[PDB]
């Protein structure tokens, strides 16, 4: 802990810099809690003895804390900088540091008593503000400043600061806090608005009554006499320990007879056991499922119900051809003659009109679509045949067509037809799309790509997918009798005849085709056999759920992804064409397979497969039991597929309960040897066996009504309903040993409570309950009404909706939440706290909840939702805020703070190998929960909430959570239809009321509920509980290792960690011979497997879904960390990366779809698979906008192509290297630089829309949606006639909007009134996209109707926007780097990347395989902890109303929004008088714009390979797996003498001696090299063939100049230049032109002119240099001459508007041509710490050509050391310098007290004042030292949570002293761990030179000096008063 090393750490460019604060926090174990002994009294404090100043306690918090960093001699402000006098010359810093290089550091420290991100930002911002515009005050008048501020903020949670540190840093900081705080609260500002909140929240608290005997009469057992007993009473010890010991003995029994322990078998015999009784239980599950079954051999049948079609499609119509003939459609008849008289009726006049429009089924010319009606009178035989269309399988079927279709199958070779229509439609759009980036990277991934999609089953599905388009559009139309309707798919040969019905629930549908087309086929055989017709082939009338239909659609945007991530994942090359490898055709087809059939309960077995593999990863004490796994596979079985894979299954289970996975640690890495695939017969490695559980994975939201799913959903709410203990006792009043289905100890739920509050007490700082409570308080007190959770779903079930039949032939149609807030603040109110007082009332008026259910589609994952109604919710979420503010301060919990989702597992090995040694074992166990909801019966949850409340809670708490005792369920009314025409047996009988259940009233329509948690709503309850049950496990383990079996004490560290339901356990231990090592993994087994039976007393139930004691692997969420490697499923994202989202506007589409491919390379992926991953999806995202539907989308396409702008359908792909890596924001960036779109843009910030008041006034509205800008005709569609139907209910003038305009103050502040209060709800019922129009259909359809509609509408029409091409000529009436920075707030990041992007242009690579396992690191990109930036729109309301959104200050608050008025043209500081020139139409549109128009990308932790890492290196590595992507030694000796000699203590004709020395006697190689910064070195070198060409070349800076002033001579002999001067120069690729002028007292900036616009934010620095070198003001005003671009001021933006400055007029041809200057007035000139290269262009008026600063980071020392290894150089006190290392320190003991030298004078003083570095190895405080005898934290030790001992069992004391389990022949086999030379677990994870050599450049220099200044004391002078001998000394250090 020093500054030193501190301060070196950070290295800064020219200027002001605050760099990027970061966030440290807890990761190793606390130390501290020494002895406390505090005693205040008259002389202050004590502590131990030494005691303290009382005012100096009343400050301690901070010196205490930073005790090693504030040792320098307290510095000022002026002392450093030049006087301003603006009055801050007298601001006292906390440390001021120059180092050697002149780079300032001002830094300041603070410490807050917080507990999370809040406070820690409030003191980083308050910081910044107080000290902000001094600082650059000061910085605007030096020559070459280079300054850095950083603050450091500390606190008991963690540490935010900007200077990075390392973790043990913050350690020390943190607890040295903590006992700076502890003894400070011992020893004994906010702002308005909270103070108003805090007040407001605790009234209400403080009068709020709720009826507590009402509430005890409508309740059935809620009663505060529980709570108050169990907040009172202690917990029983006695009982515990009893019940403990019971079931530890229980356990161990049951893990001896159940793992066959008995009596003395080997390993082998035990296996071969277990072997014969999991075939002999697979084959009794196989008997007594054929048993009952239609006995079938062989079903004749099929399983794709689609008939294996391929034809190569034709030219694109939409019309039935009619010269087809008909000698043959009369063979048959009954089917023939059907599409017979269907063609001839076609053919003449009996179809009709069927108008299906876009513009209807949104409910708001030529794009309207044409169907034809039917009437096709049929013979008696084929109509009543098809008035007549429209058992559980066994296991021994021979299900042999699957079996060989899976190994031999035409599909994945190629479709020789890959250049037709379709892909010519698709690949146009491609190569216009990726024609940004033109490289043969990008020409190789499409060409790639195309292949993909030439494959025949992906042509295949594209028909498919247009047929169910098709189906999807005719859902809805008017059946009449005996109709029918005739469709083309408008790409294929393929005939349609469609059926509707009334249900809109199925369909029916047959297909025909010329016969003579069909080209190929897939041959295979699981397909539906169609029929013969002669010229024909058809079907058979079909029928489709609408519900399936979905997953047709999305066919080929998932094959594309499948085919193309398992043949990546095989490790086949992207750019190789090779053969199926025969082991890739069975995942493909097993993914074809499982997509196209759609059901439950078959994709189940695939993805239940996963627990059953999970075994095999048990340890020598137990053995692998798959064997849990039977039942759950139970059941029906009802097609072929199912049975093959149930066969498959038990196959696998069997194969792997015979032997467990290997485990080979053969180098210091550890493996798992034999793997396989589990339906198939192979062997892969982990992550190809992984994410192959994720095969039939999916996402929806479609809310599915299928009656069926319904039923299951309604049978599992209600499955422990009957299961009621009856008895009002074991709920929460006493102690139960073997408790019941819902009961739970209740002394065991206390002392849990205790652990987990001992534990949060002692991480933070005791006294925490307060800051709690306020910051509860707080966060409830400013919720306004308004600000609320709006276009939520809710409930309209009410007292009336009770009796079925009674209201019925109706419509639920459940509601939002917005209209509540609607008729809320109609009544009179404002702030939330002020809804509850009434809502409580009112809900307890009545007897229930009123929940009503939601289901979606998606087979498996979180399916159901419970939708609440108004009063419920209003009186959740003021539950739910605390519940989460409580959890959120807790170390295990990983749902509130999500971070540690990654940290308490990886950090654990550190924590391990700290106090263990290295060389460590891991024992852990993944856990479970079996039914977390409709168990917990919900008393629990309040005494676990109210346990950790301040008691001015408990009322409320108590009441609103004993509204879940009586909960009523709505139904589906088609089920309650339907059904009153198993389980759903005896539901009907209770609905009848014949049997009589004790759920479901006779004759009504809802589902009572007395028991069991809703899922969603007590989301946070649940993981408290969950967290205070896992802390009492933690300390209870803790505790049984603390002693061993014996008497002993193995040694280990347990960590914990868990969620809402999963959760793990990761405890290690360390052995030393190899006899404890076994006894010490059975004692550990015995520990882990004990939970199992712990569980139940907390009414929590372990499934069977978890696995138990394996070695080296665990799993929490879905990551699986094998050691060191970590595996992530990344099959699942994969699948769900193209989601169907209905959103109002276009741009918003392209979010959501960049959003997936982020979330998927997180999950982890080589760019070169998200690249394809992109492709497919823009393949969606444009077969979702009317491909292969409307007829007209070639003249969309031609559109789009001549117009590349987002928001009218085109899509925008990323770089193929980095290609899902920065979001929308960066490909926006990208293209707005090379495409028109730059064009299009510029018209929206440089047009001053008066246009006379004509017709092309405001073009396109100004209307932003997410991020993006666009024309307000898309964001204003959708329906709101209900919304403002309501409004004007209320009262709402019509008058709103316009008089909005007449007072825009109300669209800023909060409210004053009710009706500015309905201003703006009017404002939030238009803006953003709330719809109201009920999903009365389905989605696709309606969805490719809001694409088209609004395409068309733009098309051709108005709206107030233009035409297409209205526009385009409009244009004819790019950006700037100013604007295009103020547009992206990313932009230098964005340049970086692409800098370093712009060298992978070509394909080269090797294929060198690294080791196993190349550990990566943990990058982050673009991510800050909050921010540091003010938004662009709260300048606007500082600047028009006065609100001090931002706290800038008036000079930078001018600065910032003079900037922002250069940036956009018409803007204005009037608030009125910027709508009647800017393009808009009304106050609100402008709004709505400037809140989104900037945004930045989002973050993104990516892995890399190390070397600690870059972004080179990961796009090397990352691009493909298995692949990598690439395209002296006198420089360093030279850098470090001139550093030294440059800032040595010399003088400067020395200086420069010196250096032309070492100039003559070194070398250097040719300036034909790398230009950064060696070629100036390398230039003034060669100075020494024709230097004029080689500056004027190879990026010099010079120029000459054409028009000299004048010279005029001030009688104090001045050479002055007085007139009108013209300079002109060339630096970096300019040719700049700067017009001067000056006639008074100096001269001052006239103009400047460029020929470019590319690099300017330099040109203007470097353009400041060079008049700072010519001596010109830059003050002074102008006359303005030209159209400029912009003008500054002080080297600062303005406006042209304005008029004020110098006005930079870009002229490309301004001027072009160059000065030939002279080349013999060069010379070299040495300042202070600065090297030039000049020449002379007038007379007394230099230029510098080329300058020279050394940083800091080339301060060498083998180069010191060879340096030191030299005598010629007669150049070299300079001796110990230069050459770090007859004496030196007694000559200038006294040199200094009188001058006499001929070298250096004051900068030897200045250099040598550094033996307070020396100094700061030693002499610390007192306190500081004597309180470092503080041993660690021991541990929680459950001892002290119960304030008493515990015995515990000795059975395996007793076992091992008899020799009854022997167990050195248990462990006999498999491999010893204790002397494995291995790794520490874990995976994730320039300070070396700078640190070395900054504690380095010491030594050298007062190395005697130390010893001299220890041999003379070494205790008084830690003291400095003391002092206040060795004059000399104390000379050289100050005064
Ligand atoms: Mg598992
Ligand atoms: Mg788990």
């Amino acid at each position: 802990m020093n500054l030193e090393v501190l301060c070196g750490r950070i290295n800064v460019e020219n200027g002001l810099s605050l760099g990027e604060p970061g966030l440290y926090d807890q990761i190793y174990d606390r130390p501290g809690l020494p002895d406390l002994d505090v005693t205040v009294d008259a002389t202050g404090v004590t502590v131990d003895l030494i005691t303290i100043q009382l005012s100096e306690a009343y400050k301690i918090n901070h010196d205490f804390t930073f005790s090693g960093l504030s040792k320098t001699t307290d510095r000022r402000l002026s002392e450093v900088f030049p006087i301003t006098h603006d009055g801050s010359d007298g601001m006292t810093p906390d440390v001021i540091h120059t180092r050697l290089d002149g780079t300032i550091v001002v830094v300041e420290f603070t410490t807050t008593r917080s507990h999370n991100i809040g406070g820690l930002e409030a003191a980083y911002r308050t910081k910044i503000e107080k000290y902000r515009d001094p600082i650059s005050r000061r910085v605007d008048i030096m020559e070459n400043p280079r300054v850095f501020f950083g603050v450091i903020v500390v606190s008991s949670g963690g540490v935010l600061s900007n200077m990075p540190l390392t973790q043990d840093e913050a350690e020390e900081l943190m607890y040295r806090f903590c006992i700076a705080n502890e003894i400070y609260t011992k020893a004994r500002q906010k702002s308005e608005e909270e103070l108003e909140a805090i007040s407001r929240a605790l009234s209400f608290f403080s009068l709020f009554e709720p009826n507590i005997e009402r509430v005890e009469g409508t309740f059935p057992n809620s009663e505060i006499e529980m709570l108050e007993q169990f907040l009172s009473t202690p917990a029983d010890v006695d009982f515990i320990t009893k019940t403990l010991k019971a079931k530890e003995v229980e356990a161990y029994a049951d893990l001896c007879d159940s793992h066959y322990l008995k009596p003395e078998k080997t390993i082998q015999e035990r296996l071969e056991i277990n072997r014969c009784e999991a075939i002999d239980k697979t084959q009794d599950l196989l008997a007594g499922l054929h048993a009952r079954s239609n006995k079938q051999t062989s079903l004749n049948r099929g399983t794709v119900k689609l008939p294996p079609w391929l034809p190569k499609p034709s030219s694109e119509s939409i019309d039935i051809k009619t010269d087809s003939g008909f000698g043959s459609l009369m063979d048959h008849g009954a089917y023939g003659e059907l599409w017979a008289k269907c063609l001839l009726d076609v053919s003449l006049g009996n179809v009709e009109g069927v108008v299906s429009d876009p513009a209807k089924e949104l409910d708001i010319k030529e794009a309207k679509i044409t169907y034809r009606r039917f009437k096709p009178a049929l013979s008696s035989s084929a109509r009543q045949e098809f008035s007549l269309q429209g058992d559980a399988l066994s296991p021994f079927l021979d299900v042999e067509d699957i079996g060989d279709f899976l190994t031999f199958n035409n599909l994945l070779a190629d479709s020789r037809y890959g250049d037709e229509s379709v892909q010519r439609a698709v690949s146009i759009l491609l190569e216009k799309a990726s024609a940004m980036q033109d490289t043969e990277l990008t020409h190789a991934l499409n060409d790639s790509f195309k292949r993909n999609l030439s494959s025949n089953v992906v042509q295949w599905s594209l028909w498919v997918s247009c047929l169910a388009q098709e189906l999807a559009s005719a859902l809805k139309q008017h059946c009449r009798a005996g109709e029918f309707i005739i469709k083309k798919l408008k790409f294929w040969p393929i005939y349609v005849i469609i059926k509707p019905t009334k249900s809109s629930s199925h369909i029916f549908y047959s297909l025909g085709i010329r016969k003579a087309d069909v080209t190929r086929r897939l041959t295979g055989r699981v397909f539906s056999e169609t029929i013969d017709a002669g010229e024909w082939e058809l079907t058979e009338f079909k029928s489709l759920k609408t519900c399936k239909l979905t997953n047709l659609v999305n066919l080929p945007c998932t094959m594309l992804n499948s085919i193309a991530f398992w043949r990546e994942k095989l490790g086949v090359a992207p750019w190789l064409v090779r053969k199926p490898c025969s082991e890739l055709r069975e995942q493909v087809g097993l993914t074809f397979l499982i997509s196209l059939e759609d059901k439950s309960k078959t994709e189940e077995i695939i993805t239940l497969t996963r627990y059953t593999q999970m075994e095999g990863f048990v340890s020598p004490p137990m053995l692998p039991k798959p064997q849990k796994m039977l039942g759950k596979l139970d059941g029906p079985l009802r097609t072929k597929l199912q049975v093959y894979l149930l066969r498959k299954h038990l196959d696998c289970m069997v194969r792997i309960a015979s032997q467990p996975f290997s485990l080979i640690p053969r180098e210091g890495r550890v493996e798992w040897g034999g793997t396989f695939h589990a339906i198939s017969g192979r062997s892969t490695n982990l992550e190809n066996m992984v994410n192959s559980w994720y095969i039939g994975y999916y996402k929806n939201k479609e809310e599915s009504t299928e009656l069926n799913a319904l039923g299951e959903m309604y049978k599992k709410i209600v499955e422990m309903e009957e299961d009621k203990p009856s008895s009002p006792e074991f709920l929460g009043w006493g102690d139960t040993d073997s408790p019941k289905k819902h009961e739970f100890s209740r002394s065991f739920l206390r002392a849990a409570c205790s652990s987990l509050e001992r534990e949060i007490a002692q991480r933070h700082g005791r006294q925490w309950k307060q800051n709690l409570e306020e910051r509860v308080l707080r966060e409830i007190g400013t919720k306004n009404i308004l600000d609320l959770a709006s276009m939520k779903a809710t409930s309209n079930f009410s007292k009336d909706w009770e009796l079925y039949s009674e209201v019925q032939t109706k419509e639920y149609h459940r509601s939002k939440l917005l209209e509540k807030m609607a008729t809320l603040i109609e009544k009179g109110v404002m702030w939330y706290i002020d809804a509850v007082g009434q809502a409580w009332k009112a809900v307890l008026d009545d007897g229930c909840m009123r929940i009503c259910l939601f289901k979606k589609n998606q087979h498996g994952g979180l399916r159901e939702i419970y939708v609440m109604d108004a009063n419920a919710r209003l009186v959740q979420f003021g539950v739910e805020t605390m519940a989460r503010c409580v959890c959120e301060l807790s170390p295990h919990e990983t749902v509130a703070n999500p971070r540690l989702k990654n940290s308490i597992i990886e950090n654990h090995g550190l924590k391990s190998a700290r106090s263990l040694g290295p060389g460590s074992i891991n024992i852990n166990s993944s856990n479970d929960a079996k039914k977390w909801n409709q168990g917990h019966y919900t008393t629990k949850l309040a005494l676990v909430l109210c346990w950790f409340m301040p008691a001015k809670f408990h009322r409320f708490i108590w009441a609103a959570i004993s509204m879940f005792r009586r909960k009523k369920m709505m139904v589906d009314l088609r089920f309650l239809a339907h059904l009153s025409s198993p389980f759903r047996e005896a539901m009907t009988d209770a609905f009848h009321g014949n049997r009589e259940v004790s759920w479901m009233d006779k004759g009504r329509t809802y589902i009572k509920t007395e028991t069991g948690m809703m899922q969603g709503i007590l989301h946070f309850t649940s993981s408290l509980l969950h967290s205070c049950v896992q802390s009492f496990y933690k300390s209870y383990f803790v505790s049984k290792l603390k002693e061993g079996y014996m008497g002993e004490s193995i040694s280990g560290v347990v960590d914990v960690i868990e969620g809402s339901d999963d959760s793990a356990i990761m405890i290690s231990i360390r052995p030393k011979s190899d006899m404890d090592e076994v006894r010490s993994r059975f004692f550990v087994a015995n520990l882990l497997h004990s939970v199992k039976f712990l569980n139940p007393l907390f009414g929590i139930y372990s499934s069977e879904k978890s696995t138990v004691n394996t070695v080296y692997c665990v799993e929490y969420n879905s990551e699986f960390h094998f050691h060191r490697h970590l595996v992530r499923p990344t099959l699942r994202w994969i699948a769900a990366s193209h989601q169907i989202s209905e959103t109002e506007a276009l741009a918003s589409r392209q979010e959501d779809y960049s959003n997936l491919l982020t979330q998927c390379l997180e999950g982890g992926a080589s760019f070169s698979l998200t690249y394809l991953i992109q492709c497919a999806q823009l393949l969606h995202h444009y077969m979702l906008l009317g491909l292969c539907l409307h007829p007209l989308f070639g003249t969309f396409m031609g559109m789009l192509i001549s117009d590349p702008d987002p928001a009218l359908g085109f899509f925008l792909m990323d770089n193929p290297a980095f290609a899902g890596g920065a979001g929308f924001r960066f490909n926006l960036w990208r293209a707005c630089k090379t495409t028109d779109l730059g064009r299009k843009y510029a018209y929206y910030f440089n047009e001053i829309q008066g246009k006379t008041k004509g017709d092309e006034d405001y073009r396109a509205l100004d209307a932003t949606s997410g991020g993006t800008l666009s024309h307000s005709v898309m964001v204003y569609w959708g329906d709101r006639k209900k919304y403002q139907a309501l409004l004007n209910r209320m009262g709402l003038p019509e008058d709103w909007v316009e008089q909005i305009d007449e007072n825009p103050g109300v669209l800023y502040r909060r409210a004053a009134n009710k009706k500015e209060l309905l201003l703006k709800l009017a404002e939030k019922v238009h803006s953003p996209g709330v719809t109201s129009s009920l999903s009365k259909g389905h989605v696709v359809p309606r969805v490719v109707a809001a694409g088209v509609y609004l395409l068309s509408r733009h098309c051709f029409r108005f709206s107030s926007t233009q035409k297409a091409s209205l526009i385009k000529l409009l244009m004819m009436s790019s950006l700037n780097p100013n604007q295009e920075r103020m547009l992206f707030p990313q932009a230098q990041e964005y340049d970086r990347v692409c800098t370093l992007l712009e060298e992978v242009e070509h394909l080269t690579g090797k294929f060198v395989v690294r080791e196993r396992n190349i550990v990566r690191s943990r990058i982050d990109l673009f991510q800050e902890p909050v921010d540091l930036r003010c938004k662009a729109e709260d300048l606007v309301s500082e600047v028009w109303f006065g609100l001090k959104r931002t706290k800038l200050g008036p000079r930078l608050l001018k600065e910032e929004w003079d900037k922002l008025r250069a940036s956009f043209a018409w803007l204005s500081t009037d608030p009125s008088e910027t709508l009647r020139d800017g393009p808009f139409l009304s106050h609100v549109q402008f709004r709505n714009f400037i809140a989104h128009v900037d945004a930045k990308s989002r973050s993104v932790r990516l892995l890399g390979a190390p070397v600690v890492t870059t972004i080179s290196q990961v796009v090397r590595m990352n691009f493909f797996p298995g692949f990598s992507l690439e395209a002296l030694e006198s420089i360093s000796i030279l850098k470090h003498v001139l550093f030294m000699v440059l800032n040595g203590p010399y003088t400067e004709e020395y200086k420069l001696e010196m250096i032309i020395e070492a100039f003559s006697t070194l070398v250097i190689p040719q300036p034909s090299e790398v230009i950064r910064k060696s070629r100036t070195m390398t230039l003034c070198l060669l100075s020494n063939s024709i230097l004029d060409q080689i500056e004027r070349a190879q990026s010099g800076t010079l120029g000459g100049f054409s028009k000299p002033q004048k010279t005029f001579i001030r009688p104090g002999g001045g050479v002055g230049y007085k007139g009108k001067g013209v300079w002109t120069g060339v630096m970096e690729d300019t040719h700049v032109q700067i017009l001067i002028d000056g006639d008074g007292t100096s001269n001052w900036l006239e103009e400047i002119r460029l020929s470019s616009d590319a690099r300017l934010y330099d040109v203007i620095e470097s353009i400041r240099r060079l008049c700072d070198d010519l001596g010109i003001n830059n003050r002074v005003a102008s006359a303005y001459r030209g159209h400029c671009m912009v003008r500054l001021s002080g080297f600062k933006i303005k406006p042209a508007s304005r008029t004020d400055g110098c006005p930079v007029r870009i002229m490309e041809r301004g001027f072009r041509i160059r000065e030939l200057q002279n080349p013999d007035e060069v010379k070299m000139r040495v300042r202070g710490d600065i090297l030039n290269l000049s020449v002379t262009i007038q007379e007394g008026r230099v230029m510098n050509i080329l300058s020279y600063r050394p940083r800091d980071t080339d301060i060498s020392e083998s180069a010191a050391a060879y340096l030191w290894s030299n005598r010629d150089l007669f150049s070299f006190p300079s001796c110990s310098w230069i050459c770090l290392k007859a004496s030196v320190l007694l000559a200038n003991d006294r040199k200094t007290q009188g001058i006499d030298n001929r070298a250096m004078g004051n900068i030897f003083r200045d250099c040598l004042e550094g033996s307070l570095r020396k100094q700061g190895l030693m002499r610390s405080k007192l306190t500081e030292m004597v309180e470092k005898n503080v041993v660690p934290l021991t541990t929680q030790e459950l001892v002290d949570i119960l304030e008493e001992d515990i015995d515990f069992s000795d059975v395996i004391a007793v076992e091992l002293s008899e020799g009854s389990l022997d167990i050195e022949s248990i462990f006999d086999g498999a491999p010893i761990l204790w002397s494995a030379e291995v790794e520490e677990f874990g995976e994730g994870v320039t300070l070396m030179d700078q640190a070395a050599i900054t504690m380095c450049a010491i030594m050298g220099k007062e190395g005697c000096r130390g010893l001299l200044t220890e041999k003379r004391c070494m205790a008084a002078i830690r003291e400095q008063v003391r002092p206040f001998e060795d004059s000399i000394s104390w000379v050289s250090d100050q005064f």
